[PDB]
């Protein structure tokens, strides 16, 4: 096998919009942001614009091949996968991703996709100006898979990636799991809660 | 059956232009309204700035499968699926679409899409930095679809509207209008939803 | 016939790129405006914004069907229909198409779109903050069909918006026919003349 | 032969991805700008905002048919035809195009595309408000094909009375330049616009 | 072969999502930047607005033909074509491409792909009203693919103003090119990029 032979299978018998569940399991994504940078904040309306890499993890064994003589990875146009429909609750404008839609493939089955994404959030900005900061919360899960279906799970240093050019810095990155029931449906839906506390230089 | 099972038949059979009427009643179609976000408000010129989750539902027929040793569900991409065209009337900007734009299908053929929505719209802002508050009335029904084709009817209120807003909610309020227009003589259902709410 | 065999011949069949002449006659398309709203007026650049539905009229004889025992009008997606090629000659952006893009077909080839549309156009703004108010005039027609090929023919406050910060005085209507540069033919379009200013 | 023959006939043989060049000699594709509005003028930044129709035609053979007791014209939706790649290169936004995507073909195989489009420029702005007005030159090439490829070449009457500014004056140039990545000529035109603000 | 044949085989052969590695080894990749114009500078926040060309050249043999009766070159619409996962890394917004999507490709199999694009980014811009002007960097490589599989080099040729617009507010004072290779925290691979220096400040 060869590259070409790999992504040629990957095209024919892909199936984008199928779930890659095994034996009534959810599929288990993880989610990682890295923050890149933060560009307008309004305090008075509680409105924040943040730069970051989104990375998603998954497994899909739909994908796998015998990597023996061959390539152990390729890189894959996302819209050829079945890719997970994370949406971020209290973003306020649709998500602008910056970079080249490629996933990333190991033989093994293993996916990640980590696009790098402008957005605009509704958040607490409240002492931003202040030597304790403010603490911005992004909400992140399925839209419509329950979690019998996908589950999401936190995966380091904040400011790793973080650019030294901001008007601002950050002072911690935490990460937490939620598991809600909305109103319309008796199944439970995880998300990721990610905590941003920054401040102005 | 499983899921690729299913959606496999659900791409090749689908119709997504045939609207699913069963025997000339009307697709009944549900809406309802979750308000998230008021964002720009200009008491001014008359226009608010909402983000808000746009619940529809209906029933498709053509959809359904039997499911005894099977899944009840699935998610469907839109583009694969018959949808009521709904228009906000006094929309002043298209809707983004905020989420992935799937449908949940049960098996028996129930189809549930609920996109999260940023519009502008023209409606009355007056009273707004006031204790009683403005209220906003938003009209939505289908565009090209009459009353024997199809129905909306509301759903039998800041459960999600965020806490950071610089606007609080008061009352959200929703009724059902049948409106004749001067093209054709046919009645179009639409639904008004009353949004009473204030700066904080 | 049945609504899914109708939609299913016109998918087939319909021919979105060929005008639909018949023996050598002008396709005769009826346009009519109705506006909705008055947005955003610069009396210094001579610039406004406008909402209004493009009522479009026309007939198309290759998607007529039997109506005997089968339904008399569907829904369809315009992308598997010819339409006209109108433009606005004094827009200044390009037409913001606010609904659901389906067009009404009637079973003797009667189609009629009607789209809402934001707009912002170039046009005379002077004495809109007079007592008899501003005329700003919109010329349509055909881009690339000339008189014998497409002619454009016309068909005030009805769903205006008391919300506006403007209201209407007077709409009119009339018909042109203008030869260019370019070409020996005659080009038709209709100019709406729109009489309007600003409130209080 | 009825449009809906013809038609049929331009969309399955037409070969949009392929160069009309006949024995190896460019494609003469003529270039017209009619003005149609000035609408943001910064002496600043020296940025302009225009309106304008793009008139281009050349001729494609692949597309020709016997006229005889045919039609001699049809409109054809641009995706379905071989077009120049024509750009600004001094434009600083794309171009948004804002009329119907059809061109206009002749029996002969003669094309013309005439879209309007509304599109910002960087230019010189100075003296805008003066009698003598302001001269801004836009500058419209092929980005891909050399000279012997295609060539360019220059072929108020629409220009709006609700503008803010006049046109004094309309010229055009041709150009041929030799650029640090190849030893091929690329052809443009050059149209300088003569304008001033109103009084 | 004519220019219709050519074409033709290339649409039917051609390999988009195929990255055309010969015998285990790096596709190389040039890239050259060519500065048009600066449009929106911010001192405050930090953040430029530039117009360049994206001067981008490598090597596919899948494309090549003989050229012995033949044209030696054609125009091919990129998304026909296997083109690198480039990426600005300190963009914060996406690329807006301002001219027609066409790539030149030569018998050889030598591609090259030159957009011109209006781009923001977040940089140094302190110094822009100085004698000495500020010194913004650009950092451009491969989103996806390690240093095995794409390495990026900057072009060896020498030239700046030579395309910048005289209208400007501004003017080009020098432009440096220098190329890294950096470890990510996610995989042990090497990713190489190259760094662009804009030394640039106001006009008098
Ligand atoms: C019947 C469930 O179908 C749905 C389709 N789209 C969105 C949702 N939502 C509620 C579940 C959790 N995500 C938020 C939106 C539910
Ligand atoms: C008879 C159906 O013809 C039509 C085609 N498109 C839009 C409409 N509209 C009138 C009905 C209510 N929706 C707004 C416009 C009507
Ligand atoms: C030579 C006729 O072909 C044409 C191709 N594109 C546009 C036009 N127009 C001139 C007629 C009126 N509409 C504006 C442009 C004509
Ligand atoms: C080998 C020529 O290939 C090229 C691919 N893209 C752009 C250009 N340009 C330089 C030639 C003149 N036009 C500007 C763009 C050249
Ligand atoms: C495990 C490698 O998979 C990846 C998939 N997508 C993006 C990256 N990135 C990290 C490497 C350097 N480029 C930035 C993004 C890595
Ligand atoms: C190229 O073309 C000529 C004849 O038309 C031939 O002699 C030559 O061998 C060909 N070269 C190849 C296939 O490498």
């Amino acid at each position: 096998l060869d590259r070409a032979d790999i992504l040629y299978n990957i095209r024919q018998t892909s199936r984008p919009d199928v779930i890659p569940t095994q034996r009534d399991r959810p599929v288990a994504v993880s989610v990682s942001l890295k923050f890149i940078n933060i560009l307008e904040v309004n305090e008075i309306t509680n409105e924040v614009d943040v730069v970051f890499w989104q990375q998603t993890t998954w497994s899909d064994r739909t994908l796998a091949w015998n990597s023996s003589h061959s390539p152990d990875q390729v890189s894959v146009p996302i819209s050829s996968l079945w890719v997970p429909d994370l949406a971020a609750y209290n973003a306020i404008s649709k998500p602008e991703v910056l970079t080249p839609q490629l996933a990333h493939v190991v033989s093994d089955g293993e996916v990640q996709y980590t696009p790098s994404i402008r957005q605009r959030f509704s958040c607490d900005v409240s002492g931003v100006d202040t030597e304790s900061g403010a603490t911005c919360r992004i909400k992140i899960g399925s839209w419509t898979h329950h979690s019998r279906e996908i589950s999401v799970d936190p995966t380091s240093d904040d400011s790793e990636y973080f650019s030294q050019y901001s008007r601002f810095e950050i002072l911690d990155v935490t990460q937490k799991k939620n598991s809600v029931t909305y109103s319309c449906c008796p199944e439970a839906y995880e998300d990721v809660e990610v905590s941003l506390n920054f401040r102005k230089k």
